[PDB]
């Protein structure tokens, strides 16, 4: 759109899509595309039904990516049951997404104490007093019991729901709006003993 | 904290509790074109295929009519193979700007070849080549061949016809939720599922 948004990739095939994966991230945060990382993560229920929502990826990993949530949310509880999930990343400013699938695999407790206190401490009270999802009932209640919180000095105990997911990437996407409107998909498949990649037709 | 947003967003309904879902869609679309939100119709589409794995890309929602909202694609896309047979889907809209999203759940349903036509007909027509010779998400096999396939029937200047697979789907919404940063981190989820009789309504702990 408004920003340079290079593709070279989209010629050399790079055979390493772990690699675009963090260059075009790495370039995103150097020419201040806003809110890069904001994922639109879908899940599906036991009648393959989706259900979508903004996560925020909180790292890389070598398999794919990371993020946080409460186990007992909507994707919590389908995770459980379908680990498959894709999201999608959209960057308006240079008019590119990424496009993530795999499947989700909740991460030992010990991560999720580390992520929990990697948090804000101002975060602690809100996601402690409140199950994710669940109806709320009672609005002026769930405040009062986060300000109880919120006059200790954090950090608080990480709540037993706060979870971390990694998404173990069996595909992924990088679009372009290229020249001409043939826009540019640059589209990779694990394999046994790698990754295939292959242009798509726009 | 990664959120950005800093414009102003009113959201009364979740404390009226509106009864009719749409319109408080429609509030909120009106809303981000006055203040003039970036894309706000760019919706982040997933679908699911035939074992329930989800897929997503960006579509735009091009109406939002009685049921739910409409967009175009190819058929023989993977969302428009999905889609026909699976019609359950799920999209998300974010805002930056005002920290707000919105979430559509329902079933698409491909609408007639007369309604294609004419969202065919509204598209400028300066993408009717690359959309005539491309085959959405199939492999690309010769990038210069297709470039130069497209240039040539670029020369017209004008309208093409409706590629066969150019279609329009009216996701018909089953449930919505819309989500405000809200005040102290108490995010403010306002959640509306189809009932026997109009809608069910509930506030969701964030
Ligand atoms: C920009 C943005 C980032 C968000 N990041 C997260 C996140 O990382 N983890 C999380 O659980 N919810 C996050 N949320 C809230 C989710 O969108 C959603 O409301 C919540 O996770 C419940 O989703 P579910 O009911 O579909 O499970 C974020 C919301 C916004 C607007
Ligand atoms: C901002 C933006 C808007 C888009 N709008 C549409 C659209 O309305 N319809 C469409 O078929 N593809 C649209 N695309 C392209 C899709 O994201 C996607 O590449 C294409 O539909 C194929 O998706 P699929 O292989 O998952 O079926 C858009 C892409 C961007 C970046
Ligand atoms: O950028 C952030 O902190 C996100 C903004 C809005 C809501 C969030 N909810 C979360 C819930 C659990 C774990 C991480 C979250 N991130 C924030």
């Amino acid at each position: 759109g408004t920003l340079d948004a290079p593709f070279p990739e989209y010629q050399t095939l790079p055979a390493d899509p772990m690699s675009v994966l963090h260059n075009w991230l790495e370039r995103a945060r150097r020419v201040g595309i806003r809110e890069p990382r904001a994922l639109a993560l879908a899940t599906a229920d036991s009648q393959g039904r989706p259900s979508t929502r903004i996560v925020v990826i909180s790292e890389i990993s070598d398999a794919g990516v990371v993020f946080s949530t409460h186990a007992g949310s909507q994707k919590g509880r389908e995770l459980l049951h379908n680990p498959w999930a894709s999201g999608v990343l959209y960057w308006r400013e240079t008019s590119q997404q990424i496009i993530l699938n795999g499947q989700a695999v909740r991460l030992p407790n010990a991560k999720a104490d580390d992520a929990w206190l990697k948090r804000p401490y101002a975060t602690h009270p809100m996601s402690s007093v409140s199950r994710q999802s669940e109806e709320l009932q009672d609005v002026q209640a769930m405040r009062n019991a986060a300000r109880q919180l919120a006059e200790l000095q954090g950090p608080l105990p990480r709540p037993e729901g706060y979870c971390v997911f990694e998404l173990r990437l069996e595909s992924l996407e990088f679009w372009g709006n290229g020249q001409e409107r043939l826009h540019e998909r640059l589209r990779y498949d694990r394999s046994d003993t790698g990754w295939n990649v292959r242009r798509l037709q726009p």
